[PDB]
């Protein structure tokens, strides 16, 4: 199977696979069963912002999610990504719905990776920023139900013309260029990602959520990864 | 044929195809016959730096090349790149040798593109920076004789193990992700590129040169584009 | 007197000092009588964005102003800023009102300056970005009526508690650090500025406007520079 | 006294004030007696590079120092800088000599600070980069023996015309603009610094070292802070 590291914004509590009894943010290392979670006071229909940070010196993956006029949620996990991920990866966003549903709308997405070697003035870097998505966005790989250009947004899961989110949907966007997160001369490797999102549901129980993920470069949506598996995992192990 | 916009660092004067009688920097719009040139006091065996800038408001492509402890050469040309290039492009470096030869070594390469729309806080951006090239650089497309990872450099043309440059060589490196240089809501589009290079020849007459270029995304080395055609053009029209 | 280079967003036509008969954007070199102007379809009560760009190779100062869902206005002027400004400057925003009035509210302001020398990998750079202004913003020099921290904005001119703009007001904000825009080894010097603004008036005839400016480091508001003089000039010469 | 947070590159072991028996990198929180140290294989006469990173989510100050062709040294310390430093600070470099001496030459220095609030698209940022220092560098505050512009470098301590380092010297450079490292709406605050340095001594025992530091904005060199106190502390408590 693929190798996945993800930060989940998990809108539906699946307590049978170890979710807490509430919407939560989590850090997923090769499993949907988050290694660490925090309570998330998700706001139906409001624009939120998520920040993800990591560096190879501290080996700590951290994330913060907030809405305007509200307190943040934060989660951290100690993990050496050089022991989990290959040296070249792709980065992306994933989302799903199941019998319960929501919009999984991405309004902006930025990413920076840096690899600093012991050579004098020797940083390698990649940065991208999308504030508007176009109908034919050639620097994104869209998978499953993901589409771009409707109001300049990335719709990770299926939405009707009238704007109703559909059930049993899964979709992903990956940046086209591979990202280098380890090199033998590297003294520090870091990355940061930010995305803004709008999760709206006509229902009291939205599902299933959005994730930022890092994967092997050839990652594809696993078979049957609608609903609680967030487009990331083939099963709940 | 491909569509090419390039800044050439032209080490060998081909006066029969309109080069001036000296090494020169030039701006090439869909032809090896530069629309504008400036005299370039090329230094055999020294590390040089080239800077290329453009924006869609001024519609002027400019370049500056320098060496430490020396005066710069500069060239500019008024051109609307939205009338020359497609809306999605790839960017890259090209170099060639012919019967006369030189190393075409790239020590670093950085690039930034920005597309700002009339949406409040709506920039799209791409930035990359290579200060060290690795043996298997997955975010570069290498064409022809180009190789990476020898002393952390990009060798655009063939060099022996003993470091001797070879004749009749052509090679290109392109960044893997397409670049968006026009969008219908854009109020300003810009890019900048920088590269550092080492051109060394055992001969009094080095050839043929290095170019930074922008192309259709599917660009490949034209047949017979060794020597004076710099890996960019199928003929001298 | 001070030395001033400015891009004006001029909301009130003073045809006696050479304004065109309409709101306009202009480039001001040591005079309120703009060297170049363009018609500006100013929108009372809407958030606008202005972009200013310059580099020392092309020696062209350009600006673009837009609102969402509207066409942009643009103006350019050929000028060698190394012949107008000292090598060290301060950058800032200025605004004024007179007998006619408006809010001169700044919601965000960013600035980047770069000085690249002929030394290998030798850029000097300054970048700042304000998306929220605080009540005691120590990296800004406020002059005249300018205040910060009301709704996280910079109010360049006086506004009552009920939000009514006041007449006969002038105010400026300058970034605290001086900016280096020339050095003897520089091969290219550039800057870019962006700001977002909200000009609102209860009146059919708002005045007087907002400017981005570059000045000698010790610049202060000239005596009597309310109204048409935009906080920048001591007279209309 | 001032409030100081510093990363020390400590070239001389003062075992009486808790240094280990070897050159070391350390994290100093309001004391020269480092809270954490790591062995540093300092290279007399070689150019080194130091990297310092921090963020408010992980509350961990980390540093890495390396030379080309050598293994790095790294040190980390868990500390909430919002409990140590004021909300506005200055950042700088410090160095000293005593009866033992060395050059404390800075070849480049860069710094980035970011404060992200819970407002949609609301980052405040400061970035500067010096690759060449000029004789009259108006965006630096020089203290004590520090000078700029000799070969484009910052000499933190006294060096003769023939290049001999002098004993009993102390000097500091601070960036002119205050830096905002806390705000009540901040969800994440971070900074990174990099500097390149050349420590050369005619002696087998160089002293005393270089530090990157963060201070109250009005910080000055403490009386008697030559030698082991690195220009940072009034005593060895
Ligand atoms: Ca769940
Ligand atoms: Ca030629
Ligand atoms: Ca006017
Ligand atoms: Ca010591
Ligand atoms: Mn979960
Ligand atoms: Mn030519
Ligand atoms: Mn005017
Ligand atoms: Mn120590």
């Amino acid at each position: 199977a693929d190798t996945i590291v993800a930060v989940e914004l998990d809108t539906y509590p699946n307590t049978d696979i170890g979710d807490p009894s509430y919407p939560h943010i989590g850090i997923d290392i090769k499993s949907v069963r988050s290694k660490k979670t925090a309570k998330w006071n998700m706001q139906n229909g409001k624009v939120g912002t998520a920040h993800i940070i990591y560096n190879s010196v501290d080996k700590r993956l951290s994330a913060v999610v907030s809405y305007p006029n509200a307190d943040s949620a934060t989660v951290s996990y100690d993990v050496d990504l050089d022991n989990v991920l290959p040296e070249w990866v792709r980065v992306g966003l994933s989302a799903s719905t199941g019998l319960y549903k929501e919009t999984n709308t991405i309004l902006s997405w930025s990413f920076t990776s840096k690899l600093k070697s012991n050579s004098t003035h020797e940083t390698n870097a990649l940065h991208f920023m999308f504030n508007q998505f176009s109908k034919d966005q050639k620097d994104l790989i869209l998978q499953g139900d993901a589409t771009t250009g409707t109001d300049g947004n990335l719709e990770l899961t299926r939405v009707s013309s009238n704007g109703s989110p559909q059930g049993s949907s899964v979709g992903r966007a990956l940046f086209y260029a591979p990202v280098h997160i380890w090199e033998s001369s590297a003294v520090v490797a870091s990355f940061e990602a930010t995305f803004t999102f709008l999760i709206k549901s006509p229902d009291s129980h939205p599902a299933d959520g959005i994730a930022f993920f890092i994967s092997n470069i050839d990652s594809s949506i696993p078979s049957g990864s609608t609903g609680r598996l967030l487009g990331l995992f083939p099963d709940a192990n």
